[PDB]
């Protein structure tokens, strides 16, 4: 007896790919977005149809793609990566920066928050990790071995622990999620390997076939699925028990069966209820929970 | 009382580092500017406390710091030539190279699992190596912070984690020690700051004088001293209550400059202090 994701509508209103998707708990009405056109954009979300939500405000400054982005819990605050190697920490309201981050060298490929919102992780294209102060100070600079996965952590200035933990996965490219209780690690390999891993308990778990080239992972906060955006569509995974919960391919009128658009990033909303999707076709698409 | 008993001259070179055992009392390690290591048969003899056995020669330049494995089997060093070797305590010969610092290598250290290695730079970076040879994770704080790297026992290699503690200490000189316990950590600054710091409490202690720029320290295994090699001789600080338990500055010839230590090593069971000299010499003291 079986749930269903249901194709919503859409959301336009970007020139390049929609890179990253971030969501706010304090906001459940709120999306944020990241894209090769060099922006970002907050979104009012109405849940209708099919324009499920519409632009609020365009975050610029960034001098090249945005490949990353991140919420703060209350949704004020919004982060950045950028291919201009670069951080920035927006104002979500005003749409204005406060704080650059420099010092990267390689493109900036994912940034997190650690809950106090006292520091910023951040990971570059040569797999470099930094820690930075909300001020913008760079604290600590890690680079790990090519064959394995990280996840930093900022434990909770005169002082501070951090606590890396290192995972052995020869195939890795790099393309990582944390479950909602950080309990779960899922990391993605060649031809659509995602192996997952247990963290609290120390040890692998299984190895999941997408079986095709994995562009994005994102755990359900409140069911236990996993979803991965492929080239060949969403594949949303049931982790206990498993089954392959559904496989979200849209349809692509204008297209030919070749040159189909592809999510290439994903965000659950803070009730687990809305899946969005980021497209090479510049949209960001909306699934939701049915029975 | 520490009581100066003896004395082991076997290098040419500023002895820069001492390494105890535990399951081996008898057994010293010493590294020198000499470019090598030497293990000691400890008597405890008068004067002859100890005599050479081995001499390891395979760095091509100062070898900075050293360590033993719990048992003593196998000894770490640390090179100038930017170089860790894993050695043979019984046989004298490396098993294993560590190449991939770039700058002089200043420090060692084994994660209690004899799984992997902590190394760290004179430009302050830190590398953690697989026993193999391998360097798995490189880490570089900021300036004017210091840092305890510490690998976490899966307490069950494909996986493994590492948590680094990161202190800010202006004025440091990049010279730290760890409490036995790993509870307590000393750290020291300029004009002989040294910064005590509790790590199971994440806050500052105290801060002690020594009014003399600081080489080496080394805490005690059981009492609860700290001892600071100094450039006027050795300070061996009680930590509670605190006080200057001791100064020991040893007896020289003739009648400027004298030859000061520079490395500090407390045996396993606290009651004898060695400390290897800009003469070459490695002295020891005794508790009485």
């Amino acid at each position: 007896s079986n749930e269903v994701l249901v194709l919503r509508g859409t959301l336009e209103g970007h020139n390049g790919w929609v890179t990253s998707l971030a969501t706010s708990a304090g906001q459940p009405n709120l999306l944020l977005s990241a894209s090769r056109d060099k922006t970002l954009i907050s979104w009012k979300l109405t849940g209708d149809d099919q324009k499920f939500g519409v632009p609020v405000r365009s975050f610029k400054g960034h001098s090249h793609i945005v490949q990353d982005c991140t919420l703060t819990a209350d949704g004020a605050y919004a982060l950045s990566a950028s291919w201009d190697k670069t951080l920035r920490l927006w104002d979500v309201a005003t749409g204005e920066t406060y704080q650059r981050f420099v010092g990267h060298k390689s493109d900036v490929m994912s940034v997190d928050i650690d809950k106090k919102a006292s520091m910023i992780i951040s990971g570059s294209r040569d797999k470099t990790i930094k820690v930075w102060t909300i001020k913008g100070q760079c604290l600590a600079t890690l680079l790990g071995h090519n064959d394995w996965v990280s996840q930093v952590r900022v434990v909770p200035l005169n002082q501070f622990q951090i606590e890396a933990d290192f995972i052995g996965h020869n195939s890795n490219i790099n393309t990582l999620t944390a479950s909602p209780d950080g309990t779960l690690i899922a990391s993605a390999g060649k031809d659509g390997e995602i192996m997952l891993w247990n963290l609290a308990a120390k040890k692998a778990m299984y190895t999941l076939s997408a079986q095709d080239e994995v562009f994005s992972l994102a755990f359900s906060p409140n069911r236990y699925w996993l979803a991965a955006a492929t080239a060949t569509g969403i594949k949303v995974f049931s982790l206990d028990p498993q089954y392959l919960v559904d496989d979200l391919r849209p349809e692509f009128a204008g297209y030919s069966a070749a040159a189909e658009p592809h999510a290439v990033s994903l965000a659950w909303s803070a009730d687990g209820q809305t899946l969005f999707a980021g497209y090479t076709d510049n949209v960001i698409r909306v699934w939701q929970v049915m029975t």
